[PDB]
């Protein structure tokens, strides 16, 4: 499947793509303000992300530190990035049927619209202004506004016993961004695709 990656936010971002033990495609690469990337996703692909990283600094060999979506300091991401990351998620031909969602449950750090650009289903948004808004507690130094569970490592936040209910803070990222995942437990925002569609993760949708 193809995605094109578009930055449309007025700051320079370093794309990232993996599914957590493998990038997909080259990885990540520097978008500046209005670059597109497309990368090509192999069928089948179970559990991919894909998300940007801000102030990133690399060197020669493709090895440097981001302040938000850090993937073990690498350009080319193999693994997935340290929170807070606004996170576009997607499984593809799975019985006949492409998944995907926008989820907050690893924070947020940048605006994002994940829609298909083949036909037969719609896209999804978080466009609010979360960093923002960010209560106090959870504000990232680096930028971003970070997720309950990577900040305080409870098992009500982190859902850890396969239990829990919503809280104070993934209300909030729920009021601002309603078609996102704001907890594990959230009721599924998930789109369902046919299988095989192609796709646009566009970041700064509304900038």
């Amino acid at each position: 499947a193809t995605f094109e990656i578009v930055n449309r936010c007025s700051y320079t971002v370093w794309a990232a793509a993996s599914k957590g033990d493998a990038a997909l495609d080259a990885g990540g690469r520097q978008l500046n303000s209005g670059e597109s990337w497309t990368i090509n996703v192999e069928p089948g692909t179970k559990g991919g992300k894909i998300w940007a990283r801000t102030d990133c600094y690399f060197d020669d060999s493709g090895s440097g530190i981001c302040k938000t979506g850090d993937c073990g300091g690498l350009l080319r991401c193999k693994r997935f990035g340290r929170p807070p990351t606004t996170l576009a998620e997607f499984s593809l031909n799975q019985y006949g049927k492409d998944y995907i969602d926008i989820s907050n449950i690893k924070g947020f750090n940048v605006p994002m619209d994940f829609s298909p650009t083949t036909r037969g289903c719609r896209g999804v948004r978080c466009a609010a202004d979360i960093v923002g808004q960010c209560p106090a507690k959870l504000k990232a130094p680096g930028g971003g506004c970070n997720d309950a569970c990577t900040v305080f490592q409870t098992s009500e936040y982190c859902c850890t016993t396969g239990k829990c209910g919503p809280t104070e803070y993934s209300r909030f990222f729920k009021r601002l961004c309603p078609d996102a995942f704001s907890y594990v437990l959230d009721k599924p925002t998930t789109v369902t695709c046919p299988g095989s569609s192609n796709y646009r993760v566009t970041f700064c949708p509304t900038a």
